[PDB]
């Protein structure tokens, strides 16, 4: 699809067997979803944004699926009120910023 | 230009006649620069990041290219750990997400 950016660019994802909505964000390195639970082991991590910095759960070879498309990589867990696709599984779907 | 993601998508922003390196930020609603002078009157606003709530001064209506795309635009000055460009102005542009 060609998503317009005049609003927040949501998608539907699965995740853990759950559908919930996220942010196709480009300024994001990595994937970070709202508190839930994932199966593996997990590493904590910190990454930091506007306003500093939140303490995450790192949980490697997690499968979602983001609009239709299946695909494969680390998903951060932890206190975010939007859950936030970000560059490592952006790529995944072929994901381009055009203009 | 089309603009894959897998490393961070930087640009150049020419802005109070200066050259900067910005990221452009589809999770971004706005666009947030660090601190730099900008003519005119400013006016608050607070914005919330991954780490919580910062105050920033919000300049409208400034002169700002974005890799070489021309837009007038409301830009935030504030501590941010990257210049981002939001989809304020990634409208502006002609922006839009493809996959
Ligand atoms: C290492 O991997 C990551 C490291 C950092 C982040 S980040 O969420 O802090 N951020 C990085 C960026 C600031 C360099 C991604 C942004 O797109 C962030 C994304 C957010 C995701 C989620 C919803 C909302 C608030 C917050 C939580 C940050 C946007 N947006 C943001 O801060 O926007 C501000 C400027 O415009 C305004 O409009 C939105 C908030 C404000 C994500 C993954
Ligand atoms: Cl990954
Ligand atoms: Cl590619
Ligand atoms: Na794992």
């Amino acid at each position: 699809p060609q998503i317009t950016l005049w609003k927040r660019p949501l998608v539907t994802i699965k995740i853990g067997g759950q559908l919930k909505e996220a942010l196709l964000d480009t300024g994001a390195d990595d994937t970070v979803i709202e508190e839930m639970s994932l199966p593996g082991r997990w590493k904590p991590k910190m990454i930091g944004g506007i306003g500093g910095f939140i303490k995450v759960r790192q949980y490697d070879q997690i499968i979602i699926e983001i609009a239709g498309h299946k695909a494969i990589g680390t998903v951060l867990v932890g206190p975010t009120p939007v859950n936030i696709i970000g560059r490592n599984l952006l790529t995944q779907i072929g994901a381009t910023l055009n203009f």
